[PDB]
């Protein structure tokens, strides 16, 4: 073989960069990419104030060392330079406006070998224990005289691009924050040939901002209770019952990914799990799908809005279906007339009639989410009633016991009204939310009998997560999780080759979501009281491609 | 000597044991523990007639290899003195053994005996005359791992002259007649390392677990540290519940048993839970949130970790089923589940001033049977009144088993405030595929100590039936958590429950010939094969 210096030395780069301030030249329906982050700094800092989720990761990041693996890294480097053979640290390199960033009282950074490049300044120009070198060159020299773990080039533009440049870099820790700012200097295009991303952690909000990190990787080129895994194991299938049919090399990007750890990955594993294990059924005269039974994904509300970025997703509709709902309504016009066609389809005189309620009036869906949320009990009679004080107001009932009975065990909102399932143009798919208040915080688990994967759920899980939001302002609490257990999961067979593409997209970080802090009641939400803020996503995709 | 012969040369024993019988009592025993499993094999022959998951088993274990990983055993043997295993068996043992089937394919075959014709045996076929003369073959030859097949007198000696290092031990859950018996193991001198999934094979339950002699790439494994540089350091219970009383549970490598479900979450309830002095003043941990799921073709999963009982259960369950809501029946056939629920005082409390003594209003049964009517009393006929739900998911899954709308509900929110108390099960759903019956229940509060190894046996069963009356087999049961809590009084009782490990679940036999959902009687019912540790008291409160 013939090693590489950046593989001999592990020289990695690490960095964050942010959004920047494009100028909307005509269409705000921008195109996102991996080059959406690209702002390094302004003005000689970071574009941002404080963002101390990414620091304390750089920190933790470069001042890492494994004592235990340097005994093999040793040997490996010195190997490569046929010269057979105080705390282990790793060395980091940065240029020169970079050094004078930071803060006199962390300079040298704390616990690691600092190098900087610069051809203005000599050794005599600085205080500090430091090697300043004038060239790339000299940094394989020294580190071929030094003791370290790893070795991370900390920026700037300028000393990214010539490392980059030389191949001289193995990963790239990669910060994304999802915030626009004012940039002046950016990090340069990677090379997609080049470099691969591998892994992407979970996303979080910091200092007002949600980020993420995800790793590129370079282009390529007791052991006895280890036995007993593999015994434990003597009786599995060798195969998934629809792989030949589905072809995992289709599925190249998503499973080249080593840590997917970004919460979009719950949505996503599980379409895979049903390609690679549905049972293949014939649910609605004709059409096939593949389904399993019993999942359940959870997103952190605290620390993102779990809108899907591997695809894109607009929310005014459901966001007027959930006003709809709060309202108490079951008339189909009003969403029509606001141009919301969700349920269109299931108020038509044919939809009614096949339901055999022959004597529906046209968009009147009768007791549906609406009616059961605010009167369930009570009987329904035509989308036009009044029914003040009918029934039991179910919404009104969650809400305070919230407020005066946080630890109670009973805080459920249920749709599914039995006696009145058959005056429904539809049973609800959405069975019921169950609250929970610990700390200040509130938590939503939205029980969904039937789960359209491809379709359905994207929409769902930004429903119930917008209404979690609602419910804890409304009572003076924070945001928690948001659980969603799916009971039948389903792809339709018509979604596949969409799914498909969309699981090879690497998810982007989470937007947030801000709601107007003025409404102090559930029912004085209104459209524009929503602001779904930094949402970078993918191409929209078409589930089914029929022309 | 910091390592021995066992060690040095990989001297492991595998073996299968079935329950035995007594001349003094049927199948019903009193205590149990590991002895519990000792049925080695009856009249030169096994005690059972066939079990082929063991077999294959057994093959797997015996055969397999890691070349790869030779030179690193190889270096350290001869630093004392096609890869193949090598197997040892006494000649009691290699006579039961079919002339088609032996000797032992792919395997190096060994045979410790004192009257063997070495010479009526082709050379590939090693023969000892003494325990102590295995060591000498071994440092001879080039095998990756050494299996002791028995029998009973050979276990003994190799067991007693401890050059034993691990034992694979197969727990067959069903009694046999046996002659010969595996050798009691000395916890103090073998600690059980691993437990295994439970299985179903040819009538009968069982698992694997693993004794261990008590001794007493790289890139992205940092790129893992990295992407952990925000967890948080300690459990936030950790000072609390002390995890170092838990030793044997942690201990444990590979806990692959399906009760384990249960006992991971009353452990991460206990580590991570939250505080909460929820109601009575009684304080909890609670979180919310969990799937468990039981393969009821496999297994019938009733904890073996504790004593639980199951007529008190069933009868509830059938009295479900009649559409009840009348307390007395229950309380005269000694069910007292719902007692101090339907006291004057319970019920006043709940504001039912105006309901009769053990009337529990319009809870599960009459919501099963009448959701939607109007509920008067516990003695009103209720005939044709509101809707039967039980009667229509059953129709449903015989004649539209695809539909995504078969669910029994019991959460009626116009009749909660006239129930003794709300529901706890809030729904069942089910799926049907290729003939098989899947169940999830919806559980909303969930009293993890007392009430969900009840409420799993309970739908477990319930499941069982609905199959049954419909002509299928049952599949899954998928139990889903809503506010999961552990009482801070059954906190010890759980630490102790928690360093018990699981033995190979029973199964349930239904009367076959009940096909209707309303003509299942008490008798139906029969639990077999139940091993398990003795009872516990939750509330060790004397
Ligand atoms: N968010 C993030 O992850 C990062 C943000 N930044 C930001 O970007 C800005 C700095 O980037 P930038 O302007 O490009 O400046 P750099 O930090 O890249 O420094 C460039 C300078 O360093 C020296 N240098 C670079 N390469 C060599 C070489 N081969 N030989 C000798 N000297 C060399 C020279 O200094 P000299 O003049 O002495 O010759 C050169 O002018 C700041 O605003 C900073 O806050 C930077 C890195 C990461
Ligand atoms: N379910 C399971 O996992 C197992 C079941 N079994 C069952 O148990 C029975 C066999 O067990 P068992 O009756 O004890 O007979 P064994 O298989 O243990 O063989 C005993 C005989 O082997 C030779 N032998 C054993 N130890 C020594 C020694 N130290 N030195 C010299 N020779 C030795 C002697 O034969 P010799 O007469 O030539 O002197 C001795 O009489 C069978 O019915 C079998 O099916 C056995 C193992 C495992
Ligand atoms: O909010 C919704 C509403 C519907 N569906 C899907 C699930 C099923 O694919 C179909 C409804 O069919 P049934 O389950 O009612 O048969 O619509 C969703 O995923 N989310
Ligand atoms: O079948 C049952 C019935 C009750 N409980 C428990 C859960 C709660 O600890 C208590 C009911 O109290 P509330 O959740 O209604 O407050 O009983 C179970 O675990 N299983
Ligand atoms: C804390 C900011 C930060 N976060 C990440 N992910 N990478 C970096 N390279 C830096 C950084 C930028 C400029 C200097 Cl001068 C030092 C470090
Ligand atoms: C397949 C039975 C089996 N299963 C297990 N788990 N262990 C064993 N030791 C045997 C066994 C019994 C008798 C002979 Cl002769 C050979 C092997």
């Amino acid at each position: 073989m013939m090693e590489q210096v950046c593989d001999v030395f592990d020289i990695y780069a690490i960095c964050a960069c942010c959004k920047v301030e494009s100028k909307n030249e005509g269409k705000k329906n921008e195109v996102f990419n991996n080059y959406t982050f690209r702002g390094l700094g302004n003005k000689g800092v970071l574009p941002w104030k404080c963002i101390s989720l990414d620091m304390k990761y750089f920190r933790a990041v470069t001042t890492y060392v494994n004592e235990s693996k340097y005994e093999k890294l040793k040997y490996k480097r010195c190997k490569y330079l046929n010269k057979e053979t105080k705390k282990l640290q790793n060395v980091v390199v940065m240029g020169r406006t970079n050094w004078e960033s930071i803060p006199k009282k962390f300079k040298p950074l704390s616990n690691r070998i600092n190098v900087i490049l610069s051809r203005t300044l000599k050794k005599e120009d600085f205080d500090e224990d430091v090697y300043i070198i004038n060239k790339v060159e000299d940094l394989i020299v020294l580190l071929g005289k030094l003791n370290y773990y790893k070795c991370f080039i900390l920026g700037g533009s300028v000393v990214y691009q010539e490392f980059l440049e030389k191949k001289l870099i193995k990963k790239i820790y990669f910060t994304r924050i999802n915030s626009t700012y004012e940039c002046d200097v950016f990090f340069p295009e990677i090379n997609e040939n080049e470099y691969q991303i591998i892994s992407v952690s979970d996303v979080y909000t910091s200092n007002n901002t949600t980020l993420d990190f995800i790793i590129y990787k370079k282009t390529n080129n007791d052991d006895e209770e280890e036995d007993d895994f593999v015994y434990f194991n003597f009786n599995k299938e060798k195969e998934e019952k629809n792989k030949n049919s589905i072809h995992p090399n289709d599925f190249q990007i998503y499973n080249s990914l080593k840590y997917k750890y970004h919460p979009e990955y719950q949505y996503l594993n599980i379409i895979y799990d049903i390609m690679m294990n549905g049972n293949k059924q014939s649910d609605r005269t004709g059409v096939g799908v593949l389904s399993k039974f019993g999942y359940i994904m959870k997103f952190d509300l605290s620390q993102y809005f779990p809108l899907l970025t591997t695809k894109k997703l607009f929310l005014r509709g459901i966001i007027e279906e959930l006003l709809w709902f709060i309202r108490g309504e079951t008339n189909g016009n009003t969403l029509l007339n606001k141009n919301v066609r969700i349920w269109e389809a299931n108020g038509t005189r044919e939809f009614l009639d096949n339901r055999k309620l022959f004597h529906r009036e046209v968009n009147d869906l009768g007791p549906i989410y609406g009616f059961q949320w605010r009167h369930f009990g009570a009987e329904y009679t035509n989308m036009y009633d009044n029914y003040e004080n009918k029934g039991v107001d179910q919404l009104k009932n969650i809400i305070n016991l919230i407020k005066n009975d946080p630890t109670s065990r009973r805080i459920l909102l249920c749709a599914w009204n039995v006696k009145d399932l058959d005056q429904m143009a539809l049973p609800p798919c959405h069975i019921l939310c169950q609250f929970y208040v610990f700390d200040g915080k509130l938590s939503c688990i939205m029980y969904q009998r039937s789960c359209d994967l491809g379709l359905g759920v994207p929409f769902n899980i930004a429903s119930y997560s917008i209404f979690t939001h609602m419910i804890a302002q409304v009572c003076n609490l924070q945001p928690a999780q948001f659980i969603h257990v799916l009971g039948n999961a389903h792809v339709y067979n018509n979604h596949i080759d969409s799914l498909k593409i969309q699981l090879n997209r690497i998810p982007y970080p989470f937007p947030t979501l801000k709601l107007n802090p003025d409404i102090k009641n559930i029912e004085d939400f209104t459209i524009s009281d929503f602001t779904i803020q930094n949402y970078v996503h993918h191409e929209k995709i078409s589930m089914d491609m029929a022309a």
